[PDB]
């Protein structure tokens, strides 16, 4: 009965599809309405609706354009928008201290830690993550007498793992040596000798002292299916064999479920390895000054800055097995083993 | 170095291969190795290694014919064991009140459930998983208003479901209807009256009235990949189209993780679905008398009943995109789509 039946739907997912290449769900849209029924702060919105950023951005302005929600008083519903969500039945959106030691002297060293830069693409967990993270990695059986590969550590998850005693060795790579020389400096006030820095071309084939060598890696990559391949390709290839673990964060912000999809794909049919744990909102991230810098600032008229830490990924965690690999030399365009 | 390094590992994976056709890794040892060390009871040691049991149990026989561990007092390793652990450095493995009417009212209507038989293979989780996991779902936004497709329910998280308020309609279907009559039973008090007992043939093609009908579907199939893929297959053909939701367990217990990895490739390659969710430990079971039932029973002279709720599995969300597809019709032996 398409002659009779509501139409706003549609109608609304059409114009969102004018604003982003992003695939549009009526789902999506209904997620992004969930979460205004919940909160009117465009920051929690993003937050409960797990949409990417710009695509709730594209909603949102859609549904304004549409005469469902007003910025004139953080993001809230009109009448009509009232009378939508009724219609459609869509609800509001509802949602460490044994190690406290070990937290307390992770805040002590990184209070002195070096100035996020933006030339670095630095942005950071909290400390209570990095230190949930030893724990999470700890109850897998992946830290003690263990070899550790950090890739990238704006985090600075080394010098919790150095504060907890538990690896056999960590090897760290950065781009931004300032954090290099830090944790450098940190292994020393600790007394852990066995802290190495690596300093090798990530483009170009893995070496030797770090091609095979390493039972868990951990690495926070940006946001693209090709920054994944990358850096997860690598980690694997740092693995020693079977029974190897590897953790990265994959955030709901930046990445949709049908790139998430694509990823996945990437993990079991490229990689050929198992997905033992996907932790919703495990990693919490530190207010860096991101949101200023995004499409959501320019949206509410009168501008307010995150209450709270509204930036959230969720942690992987996955296991060699048998027939595994990753990319030990050059990182193809495509997938090459799949 | 073959000469002169340690061939114990070798040696103890070539005798665990001759028990069973489980792949068998060094880690596997490692695992169950690392447990012994934080336990000396048996279910407590499946639970900590998160190995498949009978792994566990040829793993421990193993051992023990080499003179590792000794069963005479619990699990305990020999002086040779423990010689075995400080040369491979092998650690010791270390480890809902908002909606607490729900839980008194669910609690209060289950205490009259029907007994768990062996002839319907009925194995449920405690009271406290399946509030926990409504509330999930509804964390997950696929209960309020929607329709709930509980495929096999000796749980009763459709119970729970009803007291909760929020679905639109629930259907389940049951193979023991004393489960399904109770359901109704407790749908009168309750006085929830859109429910549904479905009573189709799961083998035959779905019928119109639960094709394409549902916003979320749960499960919780055996454990293996033939009849993951029925139970799996069967309600993603009962889900409406894209953004839908399916919940269903799968175990360490018993499944392997390279059993893990064809499953994730059947989601994947089979069913072109994404997974949001792999949340460990999520469902603790009831004690049902399975343990007597295992070959663990058997292992160590004294028995010993467990102490607690050894057995447990991991949830998995799983979401619908475009493209996803389920199995409307015949279940196929082998893979169709992929
Ligand atoms: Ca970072
Ligand atoms: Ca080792
Ligand atoms: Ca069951
Ligand atoms: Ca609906």
């Amino acid at each position: 009965n398409l002659y009779f039946q509501s139409n706003a739907m549609k109608e609304i997912v059409e114009r969102v599809k004018t604003k982003t290449k992003i695939p549009v769900y009526e789902r999506s849209v209904e997620n992004v309405l969930s979460a205004v029924l919940a909160s009117d702060d465009i920051w929690r919105i993003v937050d409960l609706s797990e949409e990417p950023l710009p695509l709730v951005v594209a909603i949102l302005e859609s549904l304004n354009e549409l005469g469902y929600v007003t910025f004139e008083d953080g993001v809230k519903l009109t009448e009509k928008g009232e009378e939508l969500v009724a219609e459609y039945g869509i609800g509001k959106r509802y949602d460490l201290q044994a190690f406290a030691d070990l937290l307390e002297q992770f805040r002590e060293i990184v209070k002195d830690r070096p100035e996020p830069l933006h030339e670095f693409d630095q942005a950071y967990v909290t400390p209570e993550t990095t230190v949930a993270r030893v724990i999470l990695m700890h109850t897998r059986g992946d830290l003690e007498n263990k070899d550790i590969f950090v890739l990238g550590d704006d985090d600075l998850t080394s010098i919790a793992l150095m504060l907890s005693g538990l690896p056999k060795r960590i090897a760290v790579l950065d781009i931004d040596e300032r954090l290099t020389k830090f944790i450098e400096k940190a292994a020393n006030e600790i007394g852990y000798e066995d802290i190495e820095i690596f300093t090798f071309d990530l483009r170009k084939p893995l070496p030797d002292y770090a091609l095979h060598k390493f039972d868990t890696f951990i690495t926070d990559p940006p946001e693209t299916l090709e920054a994944i391949r990358a850096f997860v390709g690598r980690g694997i290839a740092t693995l020693k064999g079977p029974r190897c673990a590897g953790y990265f964060g994959i955030t709901r912000r930046e990445s949709s479920l049908d790139k998430w999809r694509e990823i996945q794909k990437l993990l079991l049919n490229e990689f050929n390895v198992v997905i033992t744990d996907i932790i919703r909102n495990f990693n919490e991230y530190v207010n860096w000054g991101y949101a200023e810098e995004t499409r959501a600032w320019k949206l509410i008229p009168i501008k307010k800055l995150p209450e709270y830490n509204w930036y959230k990924s969720y942690m992987f965690r996955i296991e060699t097995l048998e027939g595994s690999r990753g990319y030990e030399d050059e990182i193809p365009e495509e997938d090459i083993y799949n």
